[PDB]
């Protein structure tokens, strides 16, 4: 195959904001989801190429994995909260979209998720 360019992160006219929310996504979603033992699948855009997936990227059109989503919120990327919770559930779909539910990698996936809602069920009110 070829992989595709990995997903914008940083652009120059694209409005930034940082708000409370913003910065609970960056400093404990991200961060504590980055460090769970299932998280280093995540931690990158699939290399298609390296892992054999010829059919990775004629499956999945809107990639999405969480060195980007560190990316975007550290170039403060994101307008609003929303904007970066929908990067997340696209990973977690993604994964479910491509894999045979009860594979592996959808287990890691599940674990991740689980705590990603847990973190987003405390996210703080804004301002
Ligand atoms: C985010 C993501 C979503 N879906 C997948 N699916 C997938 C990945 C690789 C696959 O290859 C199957 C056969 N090989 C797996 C390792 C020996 C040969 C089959 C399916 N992988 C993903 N990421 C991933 C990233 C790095 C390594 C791997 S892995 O192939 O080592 N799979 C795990 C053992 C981590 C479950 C997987």
């Amino acid at each position: 195959s070829m992989n595709p360019p990995p997903p914008e992160t940083s652009n120059p006219n694209k409005p930034k904001r940082q708000t409370n929310q913003l910065q609970y996504l960056l400093r404990v979603v991200l961060k504590t989801l980055w460090k769970h033992q299932f998280a280093w699948p995540f931690q990158q855009p699939v290399d298609a190429v390296k892992l054999n997936l010829p059919d990775y990227y004629k499956i999945i059109k809107t990639p999405m994995d969480m060195g980007t989503i560190k990316k975007r919120l550290e170039n403060n990327y994101y307008w609003n909260a929303q904007e970066c919770i929908q990067d997340f559930n696209t990973m977690f779909t993604n994964c479910y979209i491509y894999n045979k539910p009860g594979d592996d990698i959808v287990l890691m996936a599940e674990a991740l998720e689980k705590l990603f809602l847990q973190k987003i069920n405390e996210l703080p009110t804004e301002e």
